[PDB]
DNA sequence: CCATGCGCTGAC
DNA sequence: GTCAGGCATGG
């Protein structure tokens, strides 16, 4: 995550939900913003919250009394993203884990926040000819907001990670906001090896596959793309090796394979998982981060996150849009 | 709970 | 054709 000097959400309130890492809330906090409210309902992604904010956030939204819930000025949600992935059924709305974001309208409903700040994965913008995304759209317009979605590439925000996710900023509509844009992507200087941990502290993570192929030579030169180097089995989904002079592919939270969750990467000529620390780095959580004690959580946790830095972009955008109020 | 081989998908 | 992006089942 990045140091943001201009305080542009100072005074604000928000709400955490569906909080995770607190991803959302490293971001807002860090324009100025306060916490009054978080949610989340996996016991560990409740320890590792608590473990870095000192607080537990309250369980399963869907018994939630929305009266309940602190008055706020930013609603954020990264609501679950499995029902609409393109690695899943893409059952959407129709899956139980693909209503929640019906749960965000009761709340929004009833607290009228000045802002709604959603993320959830690419495909939400294409699924079921483009329902899925315009229910999203009526249904906050409905509610008396604007709606802003565009889909942004962390690669495109200082981030050596390719994770395109749908972004959707709501402005209520009485406070006319009409500047309200999305960051403009800049040149990226960072990639995977500049975040890596010494060989030393990484060596559990090393897999040694007979029957590993490489496909493509090694790169010297730094690029801003993935960079596939080979694969083991059948190269499905976490078989797939990958050059750290590019970037990391998307981490994921459910995914398989020898290398899951990670990928896998060329280092010093052997291959290996990423450790949760560099998973940590590769998302944009600062290393004072403290990382949950269990490692399968602690991949599963940063798979469905946020990245911080494409977070701060946006927050210190809305922001900037709040704070324009001329005579 | 933690581990891993898929087996498809959207978008080229 | 190519490549990046959760489910089912094993224990
Ligand atoms: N009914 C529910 N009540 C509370 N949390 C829920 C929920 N259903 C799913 N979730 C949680 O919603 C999260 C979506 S992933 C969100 C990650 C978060 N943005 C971060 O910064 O890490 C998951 O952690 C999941 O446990």
């Amino acid at each position: 995550m990045i140091e943001i000097k201009d305080k542009q959400l100072t005074g604000l309130r928000f709400i955490d939900l569906f909080a995770g890492l607190g991803g959302f809330r490293l971001a807002l906090e860090s324009c100025g913003a306060e916490c009054v409210y978080s949610n989340e309902w996996d016991k560990y992604a409740q320890e590792v919250y608590e473990m870095n904010f000192g607080e537990k956030p309250e369980g399963d939204i869907t018994q939630v009394n929305e009266k309940t819930i602190p008055d706020h000025d930013i609603l954020c949600a990264g609501f679950p993203c499995q029902a609409f992935s393109i690695s899943g059924k893409q059952k959407g709305f129709e899956d139980s884990r693909g209503t929640l974001f019906f749960d965000i309208a009761r709340i929004v409903r009833e607290k009228k926040p000045k802002v709604v700040f959603m993320e959830n994965v690419k495909n939400f913008a294409s699924h079921d000819n483009g329902n899925t995304l315009e229910v999203v759209k009526n249904t906050m317009n409905e509610l008396d907001y604007s709606f802003h979605a565009k889909v942004l590439n962390a690669l495109d925000y200082g981030i050596p990670q390719k994770r395109e996710r749908i972004y959707m900023i709501c402005f209520r509509n009485d406070l006319n906001i009409q500047n309200f844009q999305f960051p403009k992507p800049f040149e990226l200087n960072t990639f995977v090896k500049d975040l890596l941990l010494p060989d030393s502290e990484v060596e559990h993570l090393v897999i040694d596959r007979k029957d590993l192929v490489m496909t493509n030579q090694e790169i010297e030169q730094t690029t801003p793309k993935t960079v596939r180097l080979g694969i083991v089995g059948k190269g499905g989904q976490g078989e797939r090796i990958y050059s750290t002079r590019g970037i990391a592919i998307t981490l994921s939270a459910y995914g398989g394979g020898i290398f899951a969750k990670t990928g896998g990467y060329l280092v010093n000529g052997k291959t290996r998982k990423l450790h949760p620390r560099e998973c940590a780095r590769v998302m944009g959580y600062p290393d004072s981060y403290k990382v949950h004690p269990s490692t399968s959580q602690a991949y599963k946790q940063f798979g469905n996150s946020v990245v911080i830095n494409v977070l701060q972009y946006i927050a210190y955008n809305i922001g900037s849009s709040l704070n324009f109020k001329p005579y």
